[PDB]
DNA sequence: TCCCAGCTCCCTGCTGGCTCCGAGTGGGTTCTGCCGCTCTC
């Protein structure tokens, strides 16, 4: 109905604005927490021939540090992203001379975009998210554990202090949902701390490889 | 200059093939080619 489709696109912002605070960008707090309500008078009641039509609905980000990383998240009109629409994000990308950005696919792009995601990879980074694994944030679920990005000299310091090799760290893919969540890369380490029944806590670091 | 119809190419789904199947132990049995045809005494 188009009263699901309104809450489904309020959730599906909320994720986004959950992702992006997690990856350690700059979101306002009432960014983070929009009711239904006040979603709806920011963007339109009745999306279906009305007001919020997937276009307004882009978000710029900086991170912390530097106020020029800008990144941003776009929502493709059609279902089937194909060449054209990333060629035309692509282009828009180049104008407004960012580098990263986010894809939200209604249901699945053709191979030959997500082949040319691969392709444009280098100089811009593009991630693609399904619209049905953002309407929940999953790292709220009990089953997973909090997960730390690790920067390069603490994890040069891990290496020294444990007297290991790359190799011989544990294991997680590039693939793994918590991994495009954080929007984590190869070679990257991430930390990862859970609660234990013997001793309480425990850490556990694994690579992305 | 540009709009279609036809060819190209990657993914998805399905079918056929291959490997595996508890640890020890004590007895017993049958079987270890045979018909033949040239060859040798």
């Amino acid at each position: 109905d188009d009263e699901e489709e309104t809450y489904r696109l309020w959730k599906i912002r909320k994720t986004i604005m959950q992702l992006c605070h997690d990856r350690g960008y700059l979101v306002t707090q009432d960014g983070l927490d929009q009711t239904l309500e006040e979603f709806k008078a920011q963007f339109g009641g009745k999306p279906s021939e009305g007001r919020p039509r997937r276009t307004d609905l882009t978000v710029l980000v900086a991170h912390n540090d530097d106020p020029t990383d800008q990144m941003f998240v776009f929502f493709p009109e059609e279902p089937k992203v194909g060449i054209k629409t990333i060629k035309v994000y692509c282009q828009r990308m180049q104008e407004e001379n960012i580098t990263r950005a986010l894809i939200v696919v209604q249901q699945g792009m053709t191979p030959s975009a997500k082949q040319s995601l691969v392709d444009m990879a280098p100089k811009y980074i593009l991630e693609q998210f399904l619209q049905q694994e953002l309407l929940i944030n999953i790292t709220e679920h009990e089953l997973v554990p909090e997960h730390v990005v690790m920067t390069k000299e603490e994890v040069t310091e891990l290496l020294a202090r444990y007297k290991l090799r790359e190799n011989q760290l544990p294991r997680i893919q590039a693939g793994d949902p918590v991994a495009r969540y954080f929007g984590i890369k190869r070679g990257q380490v991430v930390k990862i701390i859970r609660p234990s029944e013997t001793a309480g806590r425990y850490i556990t670091y694994r690579l992305v490889q």
